[PDB]
């Protein structure tokens, strides 16, 4: 699924083994110096080896504090050590870098003159948020008006909105499935989905990432073998897939997945976290870009953090599914309602996207998010880099493959006034370290042109042009 | 289940091996002399080895033709060879032996003055039997009156009567169970029951003869493992047992079997072939002797050949079972009805047994069948023989254990005017050859006394007094 140059797959294992060897050696001279209030230690000796022997070496590439709105250009605060690199502290000095590590695709995480004036007015009339849950006193009028805009937008009959995009997967999967069920998940699913599956009693299998000929062969075996020990019938089967598989940048093969789930009478659980304002000619997600009937999928989970510039989540489906969840979902019963100015800013963003604001800049954003991604991705391939994903996706990871290139590609770019994101080993597979580039609809062409020459010059030093240029 | 003297288990295998060795040698000198119309042979070379090398040596102990009614005393025809023992032919000379190899328990296979005059009258008014089946023109009035006497006698709501006791098991088991079902049979079941189970598509397991602690352990495994390859659920389970296990003479442990079949929701199929006029204070069978509610068993098969002195069979059960069988049983639809004088002789025998004939000799038979069996069996044990069965059973096999004692115990007894039955290897297990003694209610005490001294003198020569006398 990823083409790896053979000579680089060898100098990566060597680079990791050298780190392992020096780390064990150094940790062996700490265990004999600890000779100099009775409870067990907070953490054992060797459960955080790669946290203190690999992460602390490059800890200045993460948790960079900014002091400006998440815009195309922000200010980055500078940090010193003051005690030989153990606890970084922040100065007063700042910079002015190009934002390429945020998520605001449509450029809503800013001050725009249709949403912020309405949200400020919906603040001084409702005071932040209610202190009760939604079934007691936290269902304001704004919370009832917003659950209609989401149903109109997404397309399904009814929807529920929560206040966290991570609790939208750990507090719902236990409700729909329980013990005796099955969950054929995709390999590269978020942590929230797997934690939600663990919170119930269901069994989890995994089919190969983004290929249906392997999804069929797993369903056949699992229905022909029943429960793992007492070969009862499987009470249910649910298949979980994602719209755009981030950190791989690929659009899912939805038409070929739904067709196989219908045949074996399994259910489908879609996850449009990255693809609900980005892809599509109207912004309706993958079910519109790929031309699939929205009633073939049973549940559709989403998130407003990335595109609409406001926290939250939702679930949409048949009108009895929503009635069941509103009566038996712990996140709906026990948790405080989503704040009011954080719901007005979703209402007034869906109005802009649908063009009901009077102006017509709801289509300029949708066109400029595409004419920027198709340009950046095309230009990176011509210089010989290795970028993944298709042509219609806001994310494009660049593969690095070497643990030592992670602090080299980031420190140079920050020094030349460009900010990016890099991902290491403990989170990713060992061999696949990458950098993630996020392109928004607020970047101008003059910025992408200037940022491509900064990247092309840094990529010569590290030698990450694995493919041949022209 | 049978105590075998060790020194006799060794001279039996030696006796059989010597027969095997001489047989192979002799058959090897026939295959080279056959040198002196194109179709394949009727029978291969070596599928009837024990028919021509073991049975032909003692073929004069079987198929003895008699020329008198099956009474306490009959006439046995004498046979010569005339061509060096290849084809026995019958003479005109006869004998007068003591009948100990028939089956008429209650002494109905004779000329008694309440049944024969009625049967002769029901003959000259109905001419043998109808030439049609029962669903077209073979349901005479006598056939409708007889199916009421059987329901009154047996006790269950409805009953069907057939014309053969062997077709009463091969044409019904296919109807009740089919493919996907299970049949836990007892080891020592008749050939008809196993053939009937083979005629359907059901699977057959076997539990250990007359022990319930092994019946439970088979049901547990078979319900915990499902179908043998595709672990579906078992569609049904039926348990087949017999009232009195002939050729072992034991009464079944019915109360401990029904209790375990209720627990696992299996069905029960009883087989009262040997125990429907013999045991019981009224002659109602094992369900009366052992005190078990007759509604705990689902199907009850029987036979009129042994006790009532007339061919036939029956099945009794719930009024919808009979309605289903009368509409979907091949033996009821395609086969000629049971003859009329052979049904009148069952009606007029059940009337005698129930005491509705005016006289009271329906209880004299039931008492004299018991005071004769309890005497004969008690006297045989005191002389040191090995007899099986309980105290309430008309059959008592005497074990011989040696293939050469089969023609020795029979030829002597016939010479001293006593007729018995012996059973060999191809039919029985190898080690267990026996003689079967049948005691009726028509034998007098003077006959049993005289027959016991003939047996006690023959048993000295062959040395079949394995147990110690007093």
């Amino acid at each position: 699924m990823i083409t790896i140059p053979y000579l680089t797959a060898v100098s990566t294992y060597f680079s990791y083994g050298l780190l392992f060897a020096f780390g064990q050696l150094r940790d062996f001279f700490r265990r004999f110096i600890d000779w100099w209030q009775g409870y067990a230690p907070i953490c054992l000796g060797h459960e955080d080896f790669y946290i203190r022997r690999l992460y602390h070496r490059i800890q200045d590439c993460f948790e960079r504090p900014i002091s400006s709105a998440p815009d195309a250009w922000f200010d980055v605060v500078e940090r010193y050590s003051n005690d030989n690199n153990k606890t970084l502290k922040r100065t007063t000095k700042t910079s002015r870098c190009l934002n390429l590590g945020s998520y605001n695709y449509l450029g809503f995480g800013s001050f725009d003159e249709y949403c912020t004036p309405r949200v400020i007015e919906s603040l001084k009339k409702f005071s932040a948020s209610t202190c009760s849950s939604r079934v007691d006193a936290g269902t304001t009028s704004v919370h009832a008006e917003l659950e209609e805009c989401v149903t109109r937008f997404v397309g399904k009959p009814a929807a529920v909105v929560f206040g966290m995009g991570y609790a939208t997967n750990s507090a719902i999967i236990p409700v729909l499935i329980g013990k005796g069920g099955l969950i054929i998940s995709d390999s590269l699913n978020h942590s929230s989905i797997v934690n939600g599956a663990r919170g119930s009693g269901a069994t989890i299998r995994v089919f190969q990432h983004n290929t249906p000929s392997h999804l069929e062969r797993v369903l056949r075996e699992q229905i022909a073998e029943g429960q793992p020990r007492t070969h009862r019938p499987w009470k249910k089967i649910i298949v979980v897939v994602e719209g755009i598989y981030s950190m791989e940048g690929e659009i899912c093969h939805l038409p070929e997945v739904v067709a196989i789930c219908k045949k074996y009478k399994a259910y489908v659980y879609l996850d449009e976290a990255h693809s609900i304002g980005a892809i599509g000619k109207t912004g309706k997600g993958i079910c519109e870009l790929l031309g699939v009937d929205t009633a073939d999928v049973d549940v559709m989970m989403g998130t407003f953090t990335k595109s609409f510039g406001s926290c939250g989540g939702y679930i949409a489906g048949s009108k009895e599914l929503i009635q069941y969840l509103k009566h038996q979902c712990p996140a709906h019963l026990y948790a405080t309602s989503i704040p009011t100015p954080s719901a007005q800013q979703i209402i007034s963003a869906i109005k802009v996207i649908l063009g009901e604001d009077g102006s017509n800049r709801g289509a300029q954003k949708l066109a400029r998010i595409r004419e920027n991604s198709n340009f950046f991705r095309a230009e990176l391939q011509k210089m010989g880099f290795e970028v993944l994903g298709d042509n219609d996706s806001p994310v494009m990871p660049i593969m690095l493959y070497n643990p030592a290139k992670i602090p080299a590609f980031s420190r140079e770019c920050l020094r030349q006034k460009v900010a990016v994101v890099v991902v290491g080993f403990p989170a990713t597979p060992l061999l696949l370290a990458r950098a993630r580039i996020c392109i928004s609809a607020s970047h101008s062409r003059e910025d992408l042109i200037r940022a491509l020459k900064v990247i092309s010059k840094v990529g010569d030093l590290s030698g990450i042009k694995y493919f041949p240029a022209e």
